[PDB]
């Protein structure tokens, strides 16, 4: 695992979290269901916990975008690059921004919205890329078909745990 410089980590552990706005790609509970899977990930192997809020400036914000949206690192059209994240801080930071050009889906015919939130979110709680290839961290967006399969890697525990510890008891 890897961690940003200066190692930014949220000094709270109840985080809020907003989805700003909806994909045409998915039914809009498909979108929620996919983002609270994503919490959910982060969330048993640490004291953190989430709320919803559908007003006002949560710590996380969640949007869908595409090209030119409301900063200085457009997104790029169809693949490459699917999604982008800012490290924990106020404002802008710990958002989570996911390009539209990607055909997001809750199974693994396109870009699988829950693998790659799980993997934003991640940058969203301070973790950077790893290095080990079978990590949730590591930059390599495969098209992993056995979602079935799926488990957080011992090496993401180690590095959330790096900054918030394991759960309470
Ligand atoms: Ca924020
Ligand atoms: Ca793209
Ligand atoms: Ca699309
Ligand atoms: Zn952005
Ligand atoms: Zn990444």
């Amino acid at each position: 695992f890897r961690t940003f410089p200066g190692i930014p980590k949220w000094r709270k552990t109840h985080l809020t979290y907003r989805i700003v706005n909806y994909t045409p790609d998915l039914p809009k509970d498909a979108v929620d269901s996919a983002v609270e899977k994503a919490l959910k990930v982060w969330e048993e192997v640490t004291p953190l916990t989430f709320s919803r809020l559908y007003e006002g400036e949560a710590d996380i914000m969640i949007s869908f975008a595409v090209r030119e949206h409301g900063d200085f690192y457009p997104f790029d059209g169809p693949g490459n690059v699917l999604a982008h994240a800012y490290a924990p801080g106020p404002g802008i930071n710990g958002d989570a921004h996911f390009d539209d050009d990607e055909q997001w889906t809750k199974d693994t015919t396109g870009t699988n919205l829950f693998l790659v939130a799980a993997h934003e979110i991640g940058h969203s709680l301070g973790l950077f890329h790893s290095a080990n290839t079978e990590a949730l961290m590591y930059p390599l967006y495969h098209s992993l078909t056995d979602l079935t399969r799926f488990r957080l890697s011992q090496d993401d525990i180690n590095g959330i745990q790096s900054l918030y510890g394991p759960p309470p008891d």
